């Protein structure tokens, strides 16, 4: 009847952990969950109840774009603007779109 905590999703009729960030589902509890770590050029941040991890962000200098941060298992990559552009479309730290000057 009652919902489970935070670190956990539901699975049938129970309530399993879910994998840190960085981990992936491998497989649901039955004991808790076997969280195992995400693949290569992918990532995700928060505690997990997914089989999935999240594709990294890829930075296209063709469009002036220059990874800022890079992608690893527990945060995504963020992307600047290569010299002589400046930033036009935002989201808090990921440049979108740039603007030759």
């Amino acid at each position: 009847l009652p919902s489970c905590k935070e670190d956990e999703y539901p699975v049938g009729s129970e309530c399993c952990p879910k994998c840190s960030p960085g981990y992936r589902v491998k497989e649901a509890c039955g004991t808790g969950t076997v969280c195992e770590p995400c693949p290569p050029g992918t990532y995700i941040a928060h505690l997990n109840g997914l089989s999935k991890c999240l594709q990294c962000q890829m930075c296209d200098p063709a469009m002036g774009l220059r990874a800022s941060r890079n992608c690893s298992r527990t945060e995504n990559a963020v992307c600047g603007c290569s010299p002589g552009h400046f930033c036009i479309v935002q989201d808090g730290d990921h440049c979108a779109a740039c603007r030759a000057y």
